[PDB]
């Protein structure tokens, strides 16, 4: 991924090392362009909802294991180039994997979909889908992105995909697309068991987020209001659709079939109503692109097939593979098994604890083994996760 290494003190040039202003809906960041189309903010994030930048507490927390508030983390310059030197490590783990290089190339590919113009005939950016970034005379240039890395808000831990809406528009659930602002820290990571076991390889925690960015930038991510099944242990709570595709593994059976034959088909007419736009297109707003580039970028994203004409259509089988590979193949069961790491085997294993860590020094955990260091006494029985075997790398938190 990152073609240059980059430092937080590194000279704003305008073009991958900028001051930028997020879609809002104010103070400009500095921000680092790590790969076309990904930008990482190694900030806290104020920014992305109204007044929800406080970084102070409010009136009863969830505590460790479920909440973390220290006002101070991503303040000082060396914390955000290690920031940035963290999610630069985790992106090339990530890109080490046959899968996260697929993935990754498919978040890449994904651009957001052109459908900002009331005119049915007009290819338009969206705004929300785009940053401004600062030139020289302090002017700014829109420009488009698919993903953003940023920094935590209050509760540190709290880990999310989000994205600008639209008055009408569904960006993350009707094909088009939004640019994602994942809300990670590499900086901590989650304790799970099965006396204290082990711990999440943070690579992981972002490949689910990955998998997130993946649903909500092709825009066939499931309403976050779709819950599902009661197969009680032997009075409990329930799991999102979404995040039940995303996890994966044994759990994405508890899944109605004829509820996913449901939406794989949903997503298709979506699809197929993408093909119809641009074929109908006769103008694109902007200086940037053609109407012709534009087509193509989109035919390129949508797996779209070009006739003689040049009539765009959806091939059911390119979709149903493409459909297949991010909802199926992208998951954080089978990015697991990758990475040769230990996982919670479901999302009812109630992590009991935040820990501080530090995977930037490769003598702690590198892009190969991550913390389970070959050559070493970690590389076996994941004792690299072990919390109480690697106590240096793994520091309980209140
Ligand atoms: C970022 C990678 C995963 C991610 N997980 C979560 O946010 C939760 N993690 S969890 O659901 O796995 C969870 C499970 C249990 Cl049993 C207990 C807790 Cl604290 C967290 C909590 C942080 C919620 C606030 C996710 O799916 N976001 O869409
Ligand atoms: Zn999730």
């Amino acid at each position: 991924f990152v073609n240059k290494q980059f430092n937080y003190k590194d000279p704003v040039n305008g073009v991958d090392i900028a001051y930028i202003k997020i879609p809002n809906v104010m103070q400009p960041v500095k921000a680092f362009k790590i790969h076309n189309k990904i930008w990482v903010i190694p900030e806290r994030d104020t920014f992305t909802n109204p007044e929800e930048g406080d970084l102070n507490p409010p009136p009863e927390a969830k505590q460790v294991p479920v909440s973390y508030y220290d006002s101070t983390y991503l303040s000082t310059d060396n914390e955000k180039d290690n920031y940035l030197k963290g999610v630069t490590k985790l992106f090339e783990r990530i890109y080490s994997t046959d899968l996260g290089r697929m993935l990754l190339t498919s978040i890449v590919r994904g651009i957001p979909f052109w459908g900002g113009s009331t005119i049915d005939t007009e290819l338009k950016v969206i705004d929300t889908n785009c940053i401004n970034v600062i030139q020289p005379d302090g002017s700014y240039r829109s420009e488009e992105l698919n993903l953003v890395i940023i920094g935590p808000s209050a509760d540190i831990i709290q880990f999310e995909c989000k994205s600008f809406g639209h008055e009408v528009l569904n960006l993350t659930r009707n094909g088009y697309g939004s640019t994602q602002y994942i809300r990670f820290s590499p900086d901590f990571t989650f304790g799970f068991e099965e006396a204290g076991k082990f711990a999440t390889d943070p690579a992981v925690t972002l490949a689910h987020e990955l998998i997130h960015a993946g649903h909500r930038l092709y825009g066939i991510a499931i309403n976050p209001n779709r819950v599902f099944k009661v197969n009680t242990n032997a009075s409990g709570l329930e799991v999102s659709f979404e995040e039940l595709r995303t996890f994966g593994g044994h759990d994405a059976k508890f899944i109605d079939s004829l509820q996913e034959n449901e939406f794989r088909l949903y997503y298709y007419n979506k699809f197929k109503d993408i093909a119809s736009t641009l074929n109908k297109a006769k103008s694109i707003v902007g200086t940037t692109a053609s109407l012709q580039y534009m087509k193509n970028v989109f035919k390129e994203k949508y797996l779209l097939s070009e006739d003689t004409s040049g009539k765009f259509s959806v091939d059911k089988l390119k979709f149903d593979k493409l459909y297949k590979m991010l909802t199926e193949i992208y998951t954080e069961d089978n990015f697991v098994k990758f990475f040769k790491v230990l996982n919670r085997k479901t999302y009812l294993n109630f992590d009991k604890a935040v820990f501080k860590i530090n995977i930037v020094p490769k003598v702690n955990y590198t892009i190969y083994d991550g913390f389970n260091l070959r050559n070493t006494n970690l590389a076996a029985n994941f004792n690299g996760q072990n919390t109480e075997i690697n106590n240096m790398n793994f520091t309980k938190l209140k």
